[PDB]
């Protein structure tokens, strides 16, 4: 209901914290064209992207990975391979020599929802996110896949899907149409330089509910925000009123016991400091 201020304030210090960064104008170019629906977007979204910081010297690296697997997927889905595994260890390493990783822990630690090790904190978090769960039994997913992936399925009905990276490689792949942008009546326009947009984009020519998306940010942000939004409570879903920067924030994630859903930020407003 109300803005949850230790979360607003734990976030901005992460976001100020965000080291691995991707920043607006040198690192990426994005191209919002025009309006989804009302009163026309052509172009890709994404114009461009800093491959190399993108290919390696970043977490990036690990997390394209990860997204890269399922699109191979060679495979079903209740099988986790060696490969998977080494993987899903690589990307949890990197994060955690981070600074915003290294804050996150800090959180939690004192709220004894983490312990203070950096190797059970490790286990904790591939339980959370990769362990494989089920809706029956016949654990077929995991959080990564419903977070960042975009589905849990394998396979594919149909998204799901907010992170920027994963927009980016689903949009080169042709698998993104991206429709344009979603403001408000009153309220002013979006900018190529926010953080933060409300985006519409068909899934292999599949309309589609809009969602917004964090841009720019590292997967280490993200996989922050919603580790910790999933540790602050015992119910199926939060939706935690947060605001970031200058946005106003929902930041929601549905829960399956142990495990954690889809998770996603909700816009609710832009220019409020």
């Amino acid at each position: 209901g109300q803005l949850n201020h230790e979360l607003s304030k734990l976030f901005n210090e992460l976001w100020d914290a965000d080291q691995n960064r991707m920043k607006s104008g040198k690192d990426y170019r994005i191209s919002l064209q025009g309006k989804a629906g009302y009163v026309s977007a052509s172009f890709p979204l994404f114009q461009f992207v800093d491959e190399e910081k993108l290919k390696s010297r970043k977490t990036f690296a690990t997390f394209i990975s990860l997204l890269d697997n399922y699109e191979m997927d060679t495979g079903v889905a209740e099988v986790v391979t060696p490969e998977e595994i080494a993987e899903n260890n690589n990307f949890l390493d990197a994060i955690l020599e981070t600074k915003v990783m290294k804050m996150a822990h800090d959180y939690l630690v004192r709220k004894n929802q983490a312990k203070p090790t950096r190797n059970d904190f490790k286990v904790q978090l591939y339980n959370i996110w990769f362990q494989l769960y089920s809706r029956g039994s016949r654990p077929d997913s995991c959080g990564f896949e419903h977070v960042f992936v975009g589905e849990s399925k394998r396979g594919q009905e149909m998204m799901g899907l907010h992170n920027w990276v994963q927009f980016y490689l689903q949009e080169k792949r042709k698998n993104i149409d991206y429709k344009g942008y979603v403001a408000r009546q009153n309220k002013s326009r979006p900018d190529e330089d926010d953080q933060v947009l409300n985006l519409q984009f068909n899934w292999k020519e599949m309309v589609k509910p809009v969602g917004s998306s964090f841009i720019g940010v590292s997967p280490e942000f993200e996989f922050a925000l919603y580790t910790i939004v999933f540790l602050a409570s015992q119910e199926k879903m939060s939706r935690e009123v947060v605001r970031l920067e200058e946005y106003e924030l929902q930041i929601v994630v549905n829960r399956h016991g142990r495990y954690i859903g889809t998770a996603y930020p909700v816009l609710l407003s832009t220019n409020n400091p």
